[PDB]
């Protein structure tokens, strides 16, 4: 379980903003994260990497879910947020997330 | 396996190409690219270097060069190629670099 422990330590790290070279502003919510983790699950983040990134405010409601998924592998889906998460996952080029939303069975 | 396995393998792949790596480890001449975030999870020695100032490149003494890659492979994979011929130069480096999990194995065998 070495990799499980490392990722939850990374997750704990970003909650505290530690070692986080990436700060994301969506709506009015600011999020700390690691570019390296973001690049693992998102083609959009891979592409805009080259300080401070602003994302569409219409994602604020579900951005935390999307990010938790990156650090934990669990996308907090619901019949009520499914279409929102899907739209955000497509735009942010998060392959695994689109698959999860499309296959989602309430 | 699982989600964490896949993410760490990607970060491993990343550093093996110097992508999204914010750390440069210069050990006696051979450099290793890595992620501070991951370095911090396994050793407080790296936590201190990161905070207690060190500009950019981290310069360690050439003594580890030999085994360093192994110790670093362990960070990104959870497995240290503990050979009967390195078991000692690996353990000494683990205690030196302050990597608790690494020493434990060196001892186990």
């Amino acid at each position: 379980g070495h990799s499980v422990r490392v990722l939850q330590e990374l997750n704990k790290q970003r909650e505290k903003g530690q070692y986080c070279d990436a700060t994301l502003d969506v709506g009015g919510l600011v999020f700390k994260a690691h570019w390296s983790v973001l690049a693992c699950c998102s083609h959009f983040f891979q592409r805009i990497y080259g300080g401070s990134v602003v994302l569409p405010a219409g994602f604020a409601e579900i951005f935390g879910l999307l990010l938790d998924f990156f650090y934990t592998g669990h996308l907090a889906l619901t019949s009520g947020n499914r279409d929102q998460v899907l739209l955000a996952a497509k735009e942010l080029r998060v392959p695994e997330a689109v698959e999860l939303c499309q296959s989602f069975q309430p």
